[PDB]
């Protein structure tokens, strides 16, 4: 698809959360094919967030999901204008999330692009958000299936936050993933197992963590 | 409040709906205390918009409400700073809205301006908002509570915008009310009943529609 | 419709919450005309109960429900077969509650029963309900909606159910009405504004409590 | 556990579903440890059901799963006393259902038996399931997730039930597990998917049908 092995890519998130308006920038590595990334976030405005920062994390690749050979991988097939996707989330306490993904593409500089939106409210001001309670999102199975006559995709994930405590956070992730241009060949429904991590790295003069994804494309084990 | 009888509003509003970009501008007359007012909106940008105008509604003011004198009027009494709203659309069939609007007022100029921001998706193709099959709001009762020590309102309702068939599309309206500065008192919890209807005013040069709202505040019977 | 200013009724809940089965029973006077009930609850079986008393509420008559002459009174025109109802009940900690009642008519008793089947889960251990924090529901305003070709009613209500702490407790009503025979005329969409309170009464011996609902069916103030 | 590689279980459900009652039971054979089963059901009381029957399968067991050495099998391991489920059935039209199940095993009848309670309402006149347009049930996945300190499971699953013109409609299960004992051991939060199918086979003297369901415990990958 032009995809390298390895690849690099920039952020650049836009924000609002509970009337808070922020600022990110991003860069990172990673592996198209081998459905892993690696990004480094900066808060360059708005920090210190407010907010607990994993839930921004997940508004931050489809294409770094190693896909089998039996499935369509609807994202590079997206190579090389990319493709963009809105997601909403459901937390538990009452708190609405909308994210918006723009996919670009850097060709001969081999660098994705990825200009974000995103808003939440109604985040509980006990809550584990607003009181940074968060620790890490919790290993998932999400859905992809196609939508008939359309030319996109659906994905159905549900989260858990884990807590400092040692509880669970839930929250409903369903996505729309639309492809830059007309694609030939679709996928079937199938699952995608997702691992992502965020460790901290704010020194004092800045508010900044590493986020780290891992992802693998599959069929129903039946 | 430092706010007249009658008034003037400006309007400025920019979204993406399903992936859809679009900017309106609008003017208005209203009537505070009446808690009347009718508005004409003008698509200038994304027209002419592929989905329901009706989604955009009440995203276009708590000010214009009539209320009790035995009730807190947060609202009003959010001048002479003003105050913001955040809301969250969760559409029977799986669509997802939120709407951010920033509450200004220029005594100078005797006019309200209102910046939202309005973005949506979820919304089915084959919807009644994807096929714009909706016709009006359905009058409802919203309730307005206080937030114990934060100084903010919440406004919960449960929407219906009705189709041409006739038929109820459901939405549930989930608001927050921060006014800009330090509220003096804060009310009691109430409702809020509302009627709101569009008519539209297009042309061939231009997508325009008239909107109104009539609003009082109330207690319990 | 045969109804008496001043009726007696009778009550018998049978239900299982998180597990727990209870049984309730009942009696009561009440107002017709004037939309007023008060009732006397007790726990003949599985008490005394590990929830909140507060959640069996409104499991317990539309009939006591003061109408407009200008609005049509599903409820008495319900008169003498009775009707029935179903409810599910939308907590905001995830717990999930159904609700069915039969109302019948014991014409020449003027005594109407009222025979339940609750049902609810999820309710968090560490819950106001589960902890038994709640106090009282709060007042409100309830949507009747007319089903065009049914015969039957809709009841839309956001609930609220104080908690000790001072807090509120959420919980969505989502409710149909449905008439013994066959209804000659429909009501238009309207309002009802309730109010609903629990003193509790438990001896020591047994676990008991007095319910009074005070409702009035109202048009748009528009 | 005490459990047979090959075994029996009988079924009786007793349902209300928007206020039709209905009664059924079934047979079946199934593998434990394959986490395989087929079963036999007929309606005898309230047929034929006004609705769809997809709606009931999930609601007539976690026994029959099959898992790895590496995971905990909470259900296998609520041998002899067995074990209890509560489930929320979530559809996305506002379709409400509750079914709970009561599991017991019979040592010298090598059967498991199991009683449920489903409870439903707020299905669409004109909805899929109410006017029976409901095919199969899509392959899921399901999140199980051990409760700290309650000894407790929750199961957490988005269904998609196929449509004849092939459109899916969903609902959320929310499930709750609950052994009859104090466990010895939980396990950790890992997955199940399951595929399970129907298969109609009524007559006109009687409704019956047929469902198999495999299932097979996982990890994260």
């Amino acid at each position: 698809h032009g995809l390298k092995e390895e690849m690099t890519m920039k952020y650049h998130m836009e924000g609002c959360v509970n009337g808070h308006k922020f600022v990110i920038t991003g860069e990172g590595i990673g592996y198209p094919f081998k459905g892993k990334q690696t990004i480094n976030l900066c808060v360059i405005e708005g920090g210190p967030l407010p907010f607990s920062e994993d839930i921004l994390s997940a508004g931050f690749d489809r294409i770094f999901t190693e896909y089998p050979q039996d499935i369509v991988d609807y994202f590079k097939n997206s190579c090389p204008a990319g493709y963009t996707w809105g997601r909403s989330f459901l937390f538990e306490d009452g708190a609405v999330c909308i994210c918006n993904v723009d996919i670009t593409v850097s060709v001969k500089e081999n660098c994705i692009y990825h200009k974000s939106i995103f808003n939440g409210m109604n985040f509980p001001a006990d809550g584990p958000v607003m009181k940074k309670m968060t620790t890490n999102w919790e290993a998932s199975c999400e859905k992809i299936m196609p939508v008939p006559k359309q030319g996109i995709l659906k994905g159905d994930v549900s989260m858990y936050l884990l807590l400092k405590d040692g509880g669970r956070y839930r929250c409903q992730f369903d996505t729309v993933y639309k492809a830059k241009s007309v694609p030939s060949k679709m996928p079937e429904w199938h699952f995608i197992q997702h691992k992502l991590l965020r460790e901290d790295r704010s020194d004092a003069k800045n508010q900044k963590w590493q986020l780290t994804e891992h992802a693998i494309a599959f069929p129903s084990a039946l």
